[PDB]
């Protein structure tokens, strides 16, 4: 049972070049009965009309809101660093029940993100996990915040066990690289800070979390 | 910074042609400086005297101990399915801290494994972290137990009772047969993603013991 992204208008839900393509691997056909999401929250059930090798559109026949948006939002600050790091924590942001991603780049990193390449990674993990509500994307300028903030410092684990868990959090995960003083200056004096595997550490810290918000 | 592994006799250590091969990959030389650990605990700063086809040796010049036996202990029991999945859940006890492993074949698994095949998984892994006392593997025949044993079927994991020795019995890919679900519900206590799912679930246990 194949999940499908596109956007709902009129009575359609049209679809790009990339969904047409996994449709063709999965050799669909018109007249098929296909589910696709708008991502946000709602499920289409649509009879597939079109299918051309840049786009395609099915009918709707039935329309289900799927999931709404929470009252309190699990965010997490992935840093801008090597891609396969970053896709690595987009895709576990999805999986893990986070409901908004900010792409800062910390001092030490001269990366940059396409904004349009880390929504694809998103929409793809949904697609995979049947998350109806995709997580926002944003960047973020400045580590400053409101409420409470956990920070992973991936040099050094400290006590997550013991930490609050009250209300909204953004939980920072710390770049590559290291913190500079000036950045864990500014998280020392404005969050909590919490050695393993960098792909380990990441899960168990935001996946702990969500359990705990009962995001998963 | 390597780590190898090698047997510690009369103040040298062996090495087997995996590691020997290993060496020739990064590099080294007779005369370099080695660190050896022998699986139980210790680390060896070593110079390298000679390097073979099928094996080698070093002079130990320097001993640590790293590592000692906990009081209180973290088992796992694996199943034999996919290599797969069997071979990151191997890779994983290793990285969490869990002290001992233990293969069984579910019922609806067809899978089989060698020892010798899930030590060498292991010891890379121990390799790779830098883990100087290595778990120990072997089969568990039946699924009989005693102690505080907690079945898992990969939440409010966090309200199980976690204290004194453990064992972790993470179900098979096909799910537990009804016969399973019944003798594992007379002897143990019942408390995503498959990887995200068993990273998350070992190592919460192993944080909340602290093995990590
Ligand atoms: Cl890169
Ligand atoms: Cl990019
Ligand atoms: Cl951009
Ligand atoms: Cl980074
Ligand atoms: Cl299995
Ligand atoms: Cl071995």
């Amino acid at each position: 049972p194949h999940l499908f992204y596109g956007t709902a208008q009129n009575g359609e839900v049209i679809f790009d070049e990339r969904e047409a393509h996994h449709m063709r691997v999965v050799r669909l056909k018109e007249g098929d009965v296909i589910e696709a999401t708008d991502g946000n929250g709602f499920s289409y059930t649509c009879i597939l009309k079109s299918l051309k090798k840049k786009t395609a559109a099915a009918k709707i026949v039935k329309v289900e809101e799927k999931e709404k948006e929470p009252t309190e939002k699990l965010s997490v600050v992935v840093p801008i660093g090597r891609w396969e790091r970053t896709r690595f924590l987009i895709e576990k942001c999805v999986e893990l029940g986070v409901d908004e991603i900010f792409f800062h780049k910390f001092e030490r990193s001269q990366h940059e993100i396409s904004l349009d390449k880390a929504k694809i990674v998103v929409r793809e993990a949904a697609k995979q996990c049947k998350r109806y509500l995709f997580p926002k994307v944003s960047f973020l300028e400045k580590l400053e915040f409101s409420g409470n903030v956990i920070t992973l410092d991936l040099d050094a684990s400290q006590n997550l066990l013991d930490a609050n868990l009250e209300g909204s959090i953004t939980v920072v995960v710390g770049p590559e690289g290291g913190f500079s003083e000036k950045e864990r200056e500014l998280l020392r004096s404005s969050t909590t800070i919490v050695i393993l595997r960098f792909e380990t550490a990441a899960i168990l810290t935001v996946g702990y979390i969500a359990l705990k918000k009962q995001k998963i």
